[PDB]
């Protein structure tokens, strides 16, 4: 049995925004055993609220945690990209029974365009040793996270050995990608150079490497 | 690092057994019977799925069984079907506070395991121009698409400028991810060498890049 979360809220940086969790008299109106968990998507829940109001070493003062009757309520002051998360309640009820809110996904709105930092690694001496040539076009620091890559041979496309992986949040609350193009020792050789072109919002980053003169 | 320490991920195929570990110390998991374990699906709340070391709540099938022994509890799951494909935290109570462990996540295998190629490279002329020394770990072609990445500075783990990608299915169908640190030409130019180590399917396979004269 759920207890009963919005499934969406949203504020814009800075503000606040208030969220709830209603549960029965026997779980959330019995007890001061509410929790509030943050979680990221792929990362593990991070407990920021205990016992209705208490907040773990670390979390900042701007998490703050109530309840009236049955319903708790879990405030979010001064509002910042990190807090965009998925927010989970918890409560202990009789008969040793944990119940747990649906979660709200709390969106921090109208965060900052951010263009993508593009590195392109040229291939390391040990896979070149190992006969194996990839080449790494790291993509990092962009918003929002979607991208498109495109390499070039040369000044020609590169139609095959190329994989981007999907864009990811980070810690910074940026996108980063990595997109490599698997080359035999004497595709890399046999060229001038290659390029890495990054289209981010009808903007494009081209990074361009050759083989070592070292 | 989680309160409580368990193993990154486990894997089994249809029908097998899979047990994954939950250690802490003597203050908190061997100070008590008060282990619980909870089983969360991306996306979705958790589940508390056992409590008191191996109490199961109204619903658990009796194919998830909790022990402990020591410090150390265990949760095993039998007959594994598709629906325990998931992570799985532990808790216990300390000398009366709440620890938690970081998470296992389980994946029911649906197509051969494959150990990840790793390739380590080095900063690259233009960034290092640029004023900046950002090594990449690229991780590709594993299965299942659990991994977990640690840094060393020379053999000091190194835990600051590290940023690791969430694994994503690749043309292949098999995962691929990269670990990247950022940092200064100096701290590059001035250890002996940097090492990338990456877990998966509880095995460790680690990449060591040193600085050159020329790049």
């Amino acid at each position: 049995s759920a207890l009963t979360q919005p499934p969406s809220a949203s504020g814009s940086p800075g503000q606040s925004v208030t969220i709830s969790c209603t549960g029965t008299s026997s779980d959330v109106g019995g007890s001061d055993s509410v929790s509030w968990y943050q979680q990221h998507p792929g990362k593990a829940p991070k407990l920021i609220i205990y016992e209705v109001s208490q907040r773990p070493s670390g979390v900042p003062n701007r998490f703050s945690g109530s309840k009236s009757g049955n319903t708790a309520s879990l405030t979010v002051s001064g509002l910042q990209a990190e807090d965009d998360a998925d927010y989970y309640c918890s409560s202990y009820g009789g008969d040793n029974n944990l119940f747990f809110g649906g979660g709200t996904k709390v969106t921090v709105l109208g965060q900052p365009k951010a263009a993508p930092s593009v590195t392109l690694f040229p291939p390391s001496s040990e896979e070149l040793q190992a006969n194996k040539a990839t080449l790494v076009c790291l993509i990092s620091d962009f918003y929002p996270g979607a991208v498109t890559v495109a390499w070039k041979a040369d000044s020609s496309p590169v139609k095959a050995g190329v994989e981007t992986t999907t864009p990811s949040k980070q810690s910074n609350n940026k996108y980063a990608a990595s997109s490599y193009l698997s080359l035999t020792p004497e595709q890399w050789k046999s060229h001038r150079s290659y390029s890495c072109q990054v289209t981010h919002e009808g903007s494009t980053v081209e990074k361009t490497v050759a083989p070592t003169e070292c």
